[PDB]
């Protein structure tokens, strides 16, 4: 399940996997996706993760909305890392793995 | 409060602004910011936005879980898009602003 | 040759084809790689596109240096833009495609 | 020189600077920009870095091609990356620092 290509890491992550590369070295670190969800109106309010000049616009919008699934890293910290990006050399690489489980 | 630089931007979206640059022409984008904040790990069983295979690694931990603040968009579509990042051309530009309220 | 996803888009960049987004609608954008190079100690010093504190440092390494592949995007400005990156939703689509020639 | 934000960094960079995080540790790593420049169309059939799908293109536009400044990294391994990109972590930190000289 090894040397892959982003690409076949990234249809991966679309499946739920972590995912990993062999030259980052041992630090257990790994990308996972997280789903996106759309939120009906009437539970927007609740949201405590939204700064409030966010949630009070999309509150006027009286609309359901639509969050995307976006990707997160595992850091060499042990921190959550939401919104991970893809670097040249990450887009590029050829050591991408799935991690078991 | 316009013709600002990223930085700039970057430091109104720490105060919980919304920003966006002029060369978006007039599509209701703009960037903000979505909290960091650290789930105990008595509350951590209850995420539902977490793949399966992330939950139950991260139980496993058994300890508290810190999750990053990041930047989001909301797009020109009306979606919130998580884990908006900056191109080459956003990092440079100079026609930043911040949204009033 | 279209509705393909992310990966296959990556792997077509990767043979110096052209690449775009059905979302991205008829502006004439696309992405392609620029190939990397190793340039020798010799040839550096005659680089223009280096500042000059980066053209320093390179040349007191005295050694032959690889400057990496990377991808770059034709804008709807009809401008190069050096080093394009994949926003989250770039990365999850499937409406790629391969441009002819 | 140091306890810079993200934007401090990136004006730093503008000026030709090289900068770097703290929490990359003494791995000699350091973030700079390259210039634009404007190519003349009757110099651009001399330019090697560019697939020959994407110089044809250019070259039957007839006309100068601009090409934009952006960002690049001189790596742990001593490569030089170009189109280096600001994670989620990068762009929030406060541990920016300008290199001297
Ligand atoms: N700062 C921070 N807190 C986090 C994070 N992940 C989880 N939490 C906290 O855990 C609570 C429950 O998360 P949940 O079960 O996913 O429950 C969430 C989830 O089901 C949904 N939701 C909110 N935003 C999104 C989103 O962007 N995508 C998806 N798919 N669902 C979302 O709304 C529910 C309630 O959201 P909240 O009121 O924010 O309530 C969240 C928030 O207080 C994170 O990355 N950062
Ligand atoms: N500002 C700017 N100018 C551009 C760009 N593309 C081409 N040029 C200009 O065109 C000249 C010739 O480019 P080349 O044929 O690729 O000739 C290049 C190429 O063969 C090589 N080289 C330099 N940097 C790189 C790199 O990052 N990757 C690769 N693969 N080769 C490189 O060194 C040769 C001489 O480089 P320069 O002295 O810089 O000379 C460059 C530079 O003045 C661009 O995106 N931005």
């Amino acid at each position: 399940n090894r040397k892959l290509n982003f690409g076949q890491a990234v249809e991966a992550l679309k499946k739920g996997k972590r995912v990993a590369r062999q030259g980052w070295n041992g630090k257990g670190m790994f990308i996972f996706q997280r789903p996106g969800d759309e939120l009906s109106k009437t539970f927007l309010p609740n949201v405590k993760s939204l700064p409030d000049a966010v949630k009070k616009f999309l509150m006027d919008q009286d609309r359901d909305i639509e969050f995307t699934p976006y990707f997160c890293m595992y850091s060499a910290s042990g921190d959550i890392v939401n919104g991970w990006l893809a670097s040249q050399t990450d887009m590029q690489a050829e050591d991408w793995f799935v991690l078991e489980d």
